[PDB]
């Protein structure tokens, strides 16, 4: 925790809950909470939203810890959507804070222990919407002397209907305009458009806000009309004075689809069933503009020159990711966008994603 102004006791009671490093959205958060920021944080489940706000909260209030006086108003108030959550953010606080007073007011539970708890004083106040509202009516609660306010779980309290509930609470613990009201946090996951009008009606000017090449197609085709399409494409994206290389697995495949009528005119074979007189010659063709389409296999391309492209094919999702890559960053002459066309069946269709998370990139499905 080197990085943070956390002491050594609070050190103590959090290795207790098995925390002896901040998360991220705790390391992003704790010094515009610790400095008295007004916040307004996006999180997922999980990642720790409680202790992000729990932790420099503690540290600020034992920082200035000022004798426990009886009846003592809260300094901090955590709306929460439910009992079972109160009861956690409630916990949290109480398991890292020795010196300070804990409250959790839910409703459906008698007043009697809570106008006990009222009038002992308290430092930490978690509750519900409904039992808070309740509390104020009753004059009993005293949420004039605030410094801190959470919102934790926004869109769950939106969700269930207690917009009016807090926007209540709110007005009572706010002066419009007031650049001297509470420290907000805010927890929405979505921030719908409630969360930007209580951040202009009630907190302050400014805020946090934390969060937390080549064109790459793939087209579905059965087998039997792959050589159409192929001559299609080849004529959208290479045409004329064009150049294109089609990579097949098999050397038989490569040899039939250089002979299949739709390219054969314009195409030549390369593979390990040929002579290295043979290559050379073919290669010297494909560079000097003797034919525009060039059908090899994956392996019999490895370590040869290859010149620029304006289209690569693979006829099936490639096995070998990283002479895709290679061959992919070749492609694209004169400024234009390189291609890189990927023909799959169905039965294809999941070696498809594991290519993009390969090789990070994303197809164009079509
Ligand atoms: N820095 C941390 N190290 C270990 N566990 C943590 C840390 N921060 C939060 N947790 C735990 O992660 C879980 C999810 O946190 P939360 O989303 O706040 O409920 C809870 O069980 C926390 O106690």
């Amino acid at each position: 925790f080197s990085n943070f102004p956390i002491s050594e006791e609070t050190i103590k009671l959090l290795k207790g809950r098995g925390v002896t490093f901040l998360f991220p959205i705790q390391a992003k958060t704790f010094h515009h909470v610790y400095s008295g920021k007004d916040l307004i944080a996006q999180a997922r489940t999980g990642t720790g939203k409680t202790f992000s706000f729990a932790i420099p909260l503690i540290e600020k209030l034992h920082g200035e810890l000022q004798d426990r006086k009886r009846g003592r108003a809260p300094q901090v108030l955590v709306l929460a959507p439910t009992r079972e959550l109160a009861n956690q953010v409630s916990k949290d606080f109480s398991d890292i804070t020795k010196k300070l007073s804990v409250a959790c007011f839910y409703g459906g539970t008698p007043y009697g222990g809570q106008f006990e708890r009222m009038r002992n004083g308290i430092d930490i106040l978690v509750g519900t919407p409904g039992r808070i509202k309740d509390h104020i009516q009753n004059g009993k609660l005293d949420l004039t002397k605030l410094k801190h306010v959470v919102l934790d779980e926004v869109d769950q309290m939106l969700d269930m209907g207690f917009a009016d509930q807090v926007e209540e609470i709110l007005s009572v613990a706010y002066k419009k305009d007031s650049e001297d009201n509470p420290q907000t946090l805010l927890f929405s996951a979505t921030c719908p458009h409630w969360v930007f009008n209580v951040a202009k009606k009630y907190m302050k000017s400014t805020y946090e806000q934390v969060d937390l090449t080549v064109e790459h197609l793939a087209i579905k085709c059965h087998w039997t009309q792959r050589a159409a399409v192929i001559g299609d494409v080849i004529r959208v994206y290479s045409g004329h004075q064009g150049r294109t290389i089609i990579f097949c697995e098999t050397k038989k495949e490569a040899q039939e689809l250089s002979q299949n009528s739709a390219i054969k005119q314009d195409a030549q074979s390369l593979h390990g069933d040929i002579p290295q007189k043979q290559r050379e010659i073919t290669l010297k063709g494909f560079r000097n503009g003797s034919f525009g389409v060039l059908v090899a296999t994956n392996v019999a391309a490895r370590g040869l020159d290859i010149p620029e492209v304006d289209l690569v094919i693979q006829s099936s999702p490639p096995k070998d990711v990283e002479s895709y890559i290679h061959r992919s960053g070749r492609t694209g002459r004169a400024g234009r966008t390189g291609v890189c066309i990927c023909f799959y069946q169905h039965k294809e269709e999941y070696q498809l994603v594991q290519v993009e998370q390969k090789a990070g990139i994303k197809f164009k499905r079509i």
